[PDB]
């Protein structure tokens, strides 16, 4: 039922320490933040990040620590929620499918 | 300072004909949506993301408006950029596009 591409690749440093939090009653997830800059002539992105998947969200739970510097693939997708239950808002995240730890 | 990324990378089917955005008095941007269907087994769960697709570069911009129709199959590649406007308190939001620089019209 026909195929498509939703991929983002992100390199930067970890902004804060990783979260563990917990999506609906039983999905865990460990969130944390991650900054790229925009290095233009003539100024800091801050992207959250989810791991949802069973092994690598235990893993960045221990090991990522603000100031590592990360590499790191995954999907975007925009959260979108009722927020007081009237304005529509989005919550946006990258949902984490590969972590390569740069530094130690 | 020291190399950060920030590439997305998307193929898909356009959501409707952009439009141009020359409200203000500023820089034009032409604007457009793009589906990208996730669809997972364990099962099959099927889902569709819809992006905001900005593109200010001159010219890609003026080729973005007159080529893409609603019905495109596309790939591009840009920046996820955030909405990031501080609304009420400071009780900000965003409304994040992905700023494309580079569009494959596959034909």
């Amino acid at each position: 039922l026909e195929r498509s591409l939703n991929r983002v690749h992100l390199l930067g440093r970890v902004g804060q320490d990783p979260v563990l939090r917990q999506v609906e009653g039983k999905n865990p997830v460990t969130i944390f933040s991650l900054a790229t800059n925009e290095m233009w002539r003539s100024k800091t992105t801050w992207h959250r990040i989810s791991v949802f998947r069973p092994g690598l969200r235990d893993v960045a739970y221990q090991y990522v620590k603000k100031g590592s510097r990360i590499y790191l693939e995954g999907k975007i997708d925009y959260g979108e929620y009722m927020d007081k239950n009237n304005v529509r808002r989005q919550a946006t995240t990258i949902i984490a499918d590969n972590i390569i730890f740069l530094s130690d």
